[PDB]
């Protein structure tokens, strides 16, 4: 589990929702290598074409909006997405890629700090932003130890086994 | 559940551990109605006639310490302990208590600006602390939303149901 990320950027806007990350013709698929190849087309149709394992998504406000669609998180973690930073998450969505081992940080002003492209570091568990490309430092909201441990376990179901490999009721 | 608690406070102090909190002899229990009647009875054995559903427990560093014992946090929820607020918690410890349904937050400091029997108010959502009795105001680390829907559930198990019940996969 690496607490500090390094990647490259790929930009997007204010109320990115579930059909722009993952399109709903695209349901059929329930593996995250089948939902990888289709990641954002909603928003732009080549961006499977440029993005690259360990990319960085940074969004505006409220990224992931619209009903629950698991499909969605599921396919940024099977394309190899390190993590997605944005100024807000909607609820569904970041409750979904936390539990599937996506990370996820909020990060008020990140829209203003970063461009498309720029290099960032990321520091999970304290939500220190470093913009390597600018210089400019952020400070991001944390991701709490506990769920540091959910996300270095691959997400829920892994992180349930082992608590209940450990359990004594 | 409430976004916000209000209490009386029961203090402890440092690196107290599991033994203090639900000693070995009451391992024979696995009900929280049960496990609820012994509750810091190593650290005080007259807790259970002093304590009443609704208070609150503030301890210093390492609260929880040593091997895991899933029956502390399970008994200090049957006693309707309503929050653990702490300088810091002992990794197992804060997992099992989350897991079962029992708020815990960290605030460095507390042990300085808390007086056992002061009322405190503590926003779960924000972090904020007031001390009632002193006016002081505090901040201690808040619990993220995704955390907050864990213990709104009552603990990891009936999120897990809630999950798989609005599962699309």
């Amino acid at each position: 589990m690496r607490s500090i990320i390094k990647g490259r950027v790929w930009k997007f806007g204010n109320n990115v929702d579930t059909d722009a990350i993952l399109p709903a013709r695209y349901l059929v698929y329930t593996k995250p290598e089948e939902l990888a190849q289709f990641v954002m087309t909603g928003a732009d149709p080549d961006f499977p074409k440029k993005v690259k394992p360990g990319d960085i998504i940074v969004g505006g406000k409220n990224f992931g909006c619209g009903s629950s669609r698991e499909h969605a998180p599921l396919g940024l973690k099977g394309a190899g997405i390190s993590c997605v930073i944005a100024e807000s998450f909607a609820r569904i969505f970041y409750r979904n890629a936390i539990n599937v081992g996506l990370p996820l940080i909020e990060c008020k002003g990140i829209s203003e700090k970063v461009n498309e492209g720029d290099e960032l570091e990321v520091n999970l568990e304290t939500g220190e932003i470093k913009n390597l490309t600018t210089g400019e430092v952020l400070k991001g909201q944390k991701l709490p130890e506990f769920m540091m441990e959910i996300l270095e376990a691959g997400g829920l179901m892994p992180y349930l086994k082992k608590k209940m490999a450990e359990s004594q009721l």
